[PDB]
């Protein structure tokens, strides 16, 4: 684990980070996708091998020796409020099993369910507040990507809210 585990956030393509390992803001069927899923695949595409699974959960696969953690949050414009919002928690706490399994030190993550699977609606607060409630009983140092200026600024406030 991290000596004093730490949460940052950094405006940047997730395929460029300098973490031990990655998670993909996955589809349930392995396709290349879109944003985040589409950096990931030009980036690890040998991770896309068998890599489909149900929404609400997340299934780890090998690019070389470096851990690509596919987590397929719900599509909000398919899902419920209600039954999403479960399965948004649900992939978060299977994001923070795999990342425990795998003994990393450090995970680059990016807030699942926030672009194109949002149905058009602003979830930065409540996919970061699910993140949170999966990660913080791990000890890897965690580095959540975002890619808008004023998310960067929203979610920086709130990691240095509780310290
Ligand atoms: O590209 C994104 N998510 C996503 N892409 C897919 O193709 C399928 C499911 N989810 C994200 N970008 C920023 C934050 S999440
Ligand atoms: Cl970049
Ligand atoms: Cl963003």
């Amino acid at each position: 684990g991290a000596m004093a585990p730490s949460y940052r956030v950094k405006r940047m393509d997730i395929a460029k980070n300098d973490e031990e390992c990655v998670v993909n803001a996955a589809n349930p069927r392995g396709l290349p996708g879109d944003g985040v899923c589409k950096a990931v695949y030009k980036k690890w595409p040998e991770s896309f091998k068998n890599s489909a699974t149900p929404v609400g959960t997340a299934k780890t696969v090998m690019c070389g020796t470096y851990p690509v953690i596919h987590a397929v949050g719900p599509n909000f414009s398919n899902y419920t409020e209600s039954e999403g919002d479960r399965e948004l928690a649900a992939a978060y706490r299977e994001v923070a099993k795999e990342v425990t399994r795998l003994g990393v030190n450090s995970v680059a993550i990016p807030l699942l369910s926030t672009g194109v699977y949002s149905g058009g609606k602003d979830r930065l607060t409540q996919s970061l507040n699910h993140l949170f409630t999966a990660m913080d009983s791990t000890d890897a140092d965690v580095v959540i990507y975002c890619r808008d200026k004023e998310w960067e600024k929203k979610i920086s406030e709130a990691i240095q809210m509780r310290t």
